C-alpha cells in the first residue's frame, strides 16, 4: 500500500534527530550537533519537541525498538534498516547504563517546566539555562529501564545490558514504590502504578535468560494489575504505552507459556480495539477509521496496538482471529501513512502532504524564542509520527497545536515495530542518498543602517547576528569589518590621524573592541569590530541573537570632504536595518560571510 | 514689629532669582546663570516657580515696583534698598521694550503646559525642550505693558520707557480686544476684560506727562468697568491684581483730581477689605486676622491691598479713616511676616520658621525631574512671599502644594510697595553681607563600581554625573581618567600593547571615545573617557544626569599577573556604585573634581 521500507527508514532516522550530546560519529542529521554536554548523564534521547530526558518514556521507547528487532530483525535485513535500528537502540541503552547510581538511578535530566518555557535549539540551551538532574528508585521508571536493557541484551547480544537489566529489576522489585519518582509529575506521572513494569521487565528477563525464576515473578504480578473498572478482569480498555506495558507482556506470555489466561486476555484486549469490539464495548473510532484512544497522541496509541496485534496474530493459528487482528493492525498503520479522509501522511517528510510544522524546537530553528518566526521550519524532522487528528478526523498543520502536532520518542516506538512487520511482508526500496541536503539560509551576518549621516561623518547602526541552525552553534571569536575609501581625505590634505572613531551605543554585556583605522591596500582602510566572547551572540531570544553597536567615523567638525559614497561598506545601506554582505563576518581569521574589497 | 528693611531687602532680591538670561552683572544670586539664551526676547522675569515669561503678570509686577518707587522712593533711601529696587525694575522694563514688534508685541515666551510638565533648573531647560514665543496685541496685556513703562519712565527718568509706554497704550486702545491673547489661557487669562488696563495705563500716562488728554481718556473708561454684581456700582469686592488694576487707578484719580466719585469708590473698596466692612459687607477673614479673598495667593491679594490702603491713607486728612486703613494695611503685612496663629513668616528666608519648600524649580535644584529628591531645597529663595494659609489659617510647608507654597512675581509686587511704606516709617537696618554663601555639593563627578573582576581583568561601571546647581550648567568637553600602575605587567615581561581596552555597555546617545592607554610618569598610565558632546550629561531627568559606561581593561586570558590593587583609580571601589575622587573629571584640560596620582 505504501513504501513501508522508506517509512521504516525515516521512522528510525527520527531518533537521530533526538540524540543528546555527544552525538555518535554515524549521526546523519546535518542540523544536529553535540548539545547539553554539561548534563549529569550524557547521550540518550530528548523526549519530544523539547530537551528533557525523561527516562520512563525513553526506556519504554528503547524497549519497543528492542522488541521490533526481537520479532523481525532477520526479516528486515532486505530493507537495509537493521543496522540503523540496532545502533540507534544501543545509543539509548548506553544512556540507561550510564544512569546507574547503585541503590538508585538518575531518572531525569532537565526540569520540564523550565525547559518548556523556552523555544530554541538544543545546541544553544546552556546559554539560556542550567539543567538539573534527578535521582531516585521509582519502580515504574527503574522497571522500564530494566525491561529495555533485558530485550536489548538479547537483540544486541550484549552481556553488559543483561547485567544492568538484572541490577535495575532487582532494585525496582525490592523498592516496590513510585514515591521517589516525582520530577516528571504532570508530564509522565506514574498513572498505572508499577506492577505492570515489574511484569514487563520480568517477562523480558525470562525471555533473555530462560531462568524460570523470572517466569515465576512475572506470573506472581498479574493478580496485582489494575482491574477493568469494577470487574475482576485485568484492565484491557487502554493501549500498551510508556505508562503501562502489561498489554504487551500478556501477549508475550501467551506465546511463551501457551496458557489460556493470557490468550483470553490478549483476545479481549485486541477485540476491544477492533471495529467489531468486545461484547458491545469498543475504543472510540474516527469515521475515517482511526482507533482514537485519547486526545493526546491517538496515532501513537493506535500504531502501538497495530504492533501488538501483528505479534499476536503471527503467534496464533486460528485463521479468523489472525485475519481480524492483521486487518486491524494494517488499517491503523495505513491511516497514519495516508489512508484517511485527507489522503495525507501524518509522518513528517514522508508520503503525500506530510505535516510541515511539527511541535519541535530544534527542527523549527528559531533565533528569538518564538514559534511563529521563522514561519517555516528550517529542518525536516523525517520520520516523526505526529499526534494526529481529533476524534472527527480534523487536523490543521500548526506549530502551536502541541496536541495534534506533538512528536515524541514513544510515538515512534511501537510504530517502528509495526513498520518492520509490514516491510518484512511487502518489501519496498529504501531511499538512496537519504537524507538529502537542506537548503540553508545565512547564519552569521551583519544587519546595518545609516544611523546618521553628516557632511563630516558616517554613523552606522550594526547588528552582528547569530541565527545559526545547521547546526545551531556558538562562535567565540566573532568580528566584522567596515571598509572605507579615504581618497577624498588625502585629496583634501588630511590624514588617517584626522579621522576619529567614537561609539554612540553599545549593547549591555557584549564585551567589544573596535580597532584603529587600519590600512588594507591603496586608499582602502577598515575598522574591525571584535566581540571578545562572541558566544554571547546566540539564537536564544530577542535580545541575544544579535549584538548592537552604533559607531561613528568622523572627519573634523566643519570639514566638507567626507564622502561615504565611495566606501565599500556603505554600499546599499539605507536608514532601515538590512543584511549587508559588504560588512563581512569573521570567525578568527576565517571569513564566514560576505565580501572584501577587491575580492 | 519686624525689621521691615530686611524684609524689603529680601523681597527685592527675589526678583534677581527670577531673571532670565542674560543676567545683569550685578545679579546677586550665586545659583543663577544665564538661562534661556535662545528665547525670542531675552531678559525679563520667569513668572513663578516655572520658566514661562507671561507678560501680563510680568508687566503688572513691574508697574507695581514702579508705583512703590513713585510713592516711597525718597523715603527708603536709608534702608539702602532704593538702588536695588530701581535696577531690578529696569531689568523688567527693558524686556517689555524688547518685546516690540511694530504692529504687535511678543507677549509670552514658553508653552505653559510643556514648561510645567518638567521639574528642573532654568539654565538647563533648553536641553529638555524648545521654547516657542507668541505674538499678538491683546489690549489687557499690551495695556499693562504700557502702564508699567509709563510709571517706569517717571521713577527712572527714562524717555525711552515713556516713548514705548505711549506706543503700547495706543496699540491697546486701537485694538480694544483680547482676542489675540491666547497663549496664557488658563494661566493668566483676561478675566475682567481690558477696560481696566486702559484706565490704568492712561492714568499713569497722565501722571507721567501732565497732559490732560490722558486724564480725559482715563475718565472716559470708568463707565466701561465691570459692575458689582447686578448693580450700578463699579466692582469693588476684589483686589488690585495682575488681572485688574482699576482699584489702584481709582485711588490715583482720587488724589490727582480730588473728585468725590473716586474718593467714594476708594472708601467703599477699602472699607470692604477692613474688619469693619462696607455697609455690612466684607472680605472673608481667617480667625487669625488674614483678609482671605480666594484659595489662590491670599497673601498676595491682602498685601497688595495693604499697599493701596497705605497710599490712600497717606493721601487723605481724616485721622479716623487714616488710622482705620493704616491698621488694616499693617495687620496684613504683619500677618505675612509672622503675626498669625503659628507665629511664622510666610516669606522664604525671613523671620521665624519661614517656608523651606516653596514650589520653585530652580531654587529646589534637582537633577532628576523629581520634586521629592533632593528632599531639601539646595538654594534659598530669599524674599519670596508664598501663597499662604487656607481660610482657616491652615498651612503645611510642602513642595507639592502649588497653592499654599506657590511663589510669583505678582505675589511680591504690591508686597514690596507695602514694605517700602513700613521701612519708611519704622526704619530698620538691612542685612550686611547679604546674601551669605550657600553650602555646596559636588557637581561633576564619577560614581563607579567594580562591575566584574578576574585574574586577568578589571571591569568598571562608571556614571559621569552632572548635578550642577551653583548654578546649574553644561560642559561640552567632559572627560574622566582611570589611572593604573602597570608595574606588574612589565614585571611579567608584557607590554602596554598586551593590555586590551574593551567596552561592555555604552549608554545610547552619549557619543564617547576612550583613549589608548597613555603614559603619565614611571609605570603609571591611564585611559581617558571623553564625551564628545558632554552637554548631553545634564540635570534634566533620571536618564540624563549621568552617562553610564562599562569598560574593561584586560591582560591576556589565562595570565595571572593583573594587579588592580596598585591602581590609583581602583582605590575604595566596591561592587556598589559610589562617588569616587580617584577618577578625576576634566572640563577640557582643567581638572574640576578629584585627585591625580602624585598630585
Ligand atoms: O485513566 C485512563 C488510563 O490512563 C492511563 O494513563 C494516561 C493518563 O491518563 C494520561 O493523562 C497520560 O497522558 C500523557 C500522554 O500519554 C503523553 O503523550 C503526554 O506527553 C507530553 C509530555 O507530557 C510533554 O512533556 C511533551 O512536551 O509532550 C508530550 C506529548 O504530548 O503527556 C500526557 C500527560 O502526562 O497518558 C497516560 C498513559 O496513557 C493509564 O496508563 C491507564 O492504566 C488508565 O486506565
Ligand atoms: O470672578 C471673581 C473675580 O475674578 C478675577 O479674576 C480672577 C480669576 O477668577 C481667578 O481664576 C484667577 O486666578 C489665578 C491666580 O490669580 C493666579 O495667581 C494663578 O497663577 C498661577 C499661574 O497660572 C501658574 O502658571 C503658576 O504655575 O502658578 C500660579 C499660582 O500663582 O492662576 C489663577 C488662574 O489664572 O485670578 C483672577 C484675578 O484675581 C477678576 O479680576 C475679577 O474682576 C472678578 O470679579
Ligand atoms: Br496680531
Ligand atoms: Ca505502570
Ligand atoms: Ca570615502
Ligand atoms: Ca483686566
Ligand atoms: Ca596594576
Ligand atoms: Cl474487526
Ligand atoms: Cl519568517
Ligand atoms: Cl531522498
Ligand atoms: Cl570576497
Ligand atoms: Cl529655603
Ligand atoms: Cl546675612
Ligand atoms: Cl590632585
Amino acid at each position: 500500500s505504501y513504501n513501508y521500507a522508506e517509512a521504516l527508514q525515516k521512522a528510525i532516522y527520527f531518533y537521530e534527530c533526538q540524540q543528546a550530546g555527544p552525538l555518535p560519529e554515524w549521526n546523519r542529521v546535518e542540523w544536529r550537533g553535540d548539545a547539553t554536554m554539561n548534563d549529569e548523564v550524557l547521550g540518550g534521547w530528548y523526549d519530544a519537541g523539547d530537551h528533557v530526558k525523561f527516562n520512563l518514556p525513553m526506556a519504554y521507547s528503547a524497549a519497543m525498538l528492542g522488541w521490533a528487532l526481537y520479532e523481525y530483525g532477520d526479516d528486515i535485513e532486505a530493507s537495509g534498516q537493521r543496522l540503523h535500528l540496532e545502533r540507534n537502540l544501543a545509543f539509548a541503552l548506553d544512556y540507561l547504563v550510564a544512569c546507574d547510581r547503585g541503590d538508585s538511578v538518575v531518572y531525569q535530566i532537565g526540569d520540564g517546566a523550565a525547559d518548556h518555557k523556552w523555544w530554541g535549539s538544543a545546541e544553544v540551551i546552556e546559554k539560556e539555562m542550567t539543567r538539573p538532574y534527578f535521582v531516585g528508585k521509582g519502580s515504574a521508571v527503574v522497571g522500564q529501564m530494566a525491561a529495555a536493557l533485558a530485550v536489548g541484551s538479547i537483540v544486541l547480544k550484549n552481556d553488559t545490558y543483561l547485567r544492568y537489566a538484572k541490577k535495575y529489576f532487582e532494585l525496582a522489585d525490592a523498592t516496590r514504590s513510585d514515591s521517589t519518582y516525582t520530577a516528571a509529575n504532570g508530564f509522565y506521572s506514574s498513572h498505572s502504578g508499577f506492577w505492570d513494569e515489574l511484569l514487563w521487565a520480568s517477562t523480558w528477563l525470562y525471555l533473555a535468560t530462560g531462568d524460570r525464576n523470572y517466569l515465576d515473578k512475572a506470573e506472581s504480578y498479574t493478580p496485582k494489575l489494575n482491574r477493568q473498572n469494577q470487574t475482576t478482569d485485568i484492565e484491557y480498555q487502554w493501549a500498551h504505552c510508556w505508562d503501562d506495558c502489561h498489554y504487551g507482556a500478556m501477549i508475550l506470555l501467551a506465546r511463551a507459556t501457551g496458557k489460556e489466561e493470557y490468550h483470553k486476555f490478549a483476545q479481549m484486549h485486541l477485540d476491544w480495539w477492533t471495529p467489531q469490539g468486545y461484547n458491545g464495548k469498543r475504543v472510540a473510532y474516527t469515521p475515517g477509521g482511526l482507533a482514537h484512544l485519547d486526545t493526546w497522541g491517538p496515532l501513537r496509541y493506535a500504531t502501538t496496538e497495530a504492533f501488538l496485534a501483528f505479534v499476536y496474530a503471527d503467534s496464533i493459528n486460528d485463521p479468523a482471529l489472525k485475519q481480524k487482528y492483521y486487518n486491524f493492525a494494517k488499517s491503523q498503520i495505513d491511516y497514519a501513512l495516508g489512508s484517511n479522509p485527507d489522503n495525507r501522511s501524518y509522518v513528517v517528510g514522508f508520503g503525500n502532504n506530510p505535516p510541515q510544522r511539527p511541535h519541535h524546537r530544534t527542527a523549527h530553528g528559531t533565533w528569538l524564542d518564538k514559534r511563529d518566526i521563522p514561519e517555516k521550519h528550517r529542518h525536516v524532522l523525517y520520520g516523526a509520527l505526529v499526534g494526529g487528528p481529533g476524534r472527527d478526523d480534523s487536523y490543521e498543520d500548526n506549530i502551536e497545536d502541541y496536541v495534534k502536532n506533538a512528536v515524541a520518542c514513544d510515538y515512534n516506538a511501537g510504530f517502528v515495530g509495526a513498520l518492520c512487520r509490514l516491510t518484512a511482508e511487502y518489501g519496498g526500496t529504501p531511499l538512496a542518498n537519504f537524507p538529502p541536503p537542506e537548503q540553508r539560509d545565512d547564519e552569521f551576518f551583519v544587519e546595518a543602517a545609516i544611523n546618521q549621516a553628516s557632511d563630516h561623518f558616517t554613523e552606522i547602526k550594526a547588528l552582528l547576528n547569530n541565527r545559526s541552525s545547521w547546526p545551531a552553534r556558538l562562535i567565540k571569536d566573532l568580528s566584522y569589518n567596515y571598509y572605507m575609501d579615504l581618497t577624498e581625505v588625502f585629496e583634501a590634505g588630511y590624514s588617517v590621524d584626522d579621522i576619529k572613531v567614537t561609539i554612540g551605543y553599545c549593547e549591555s554585556g557584549m564585551d567589544v573592541e573596535i580597532s584603529p583605522i587600519t590600512h588594507l591596500y591603496d586608499n582602502i582602510y577598515y575598522i574591525k569590530i571584535s566581540y571578545i566572547d562572541g558566544t554571547n551572540i546566540c539564537p536564544i531570544g530577542q535580545e541575544q541573537y544579535a549584538a548592537e553597536l552604533q559607531f561613528r567615523i568622523a572627519a573634523p567638525q566643519g570639514t566638507k570632504f567626507w564622502d561615504p559614497t565611495n566606501d565599500f561598506s556603505y554600499q546599499g545601506l539605507t536608514r532601515e536595518l538590512a543584511k549587508t554582505k559588504y560588512m563581512p563576518v569573521f570567525d578568527g581569521a576565517t571569513k564566514i560571510f560576505g565580501e572584501v574589497p577587491g575580492g
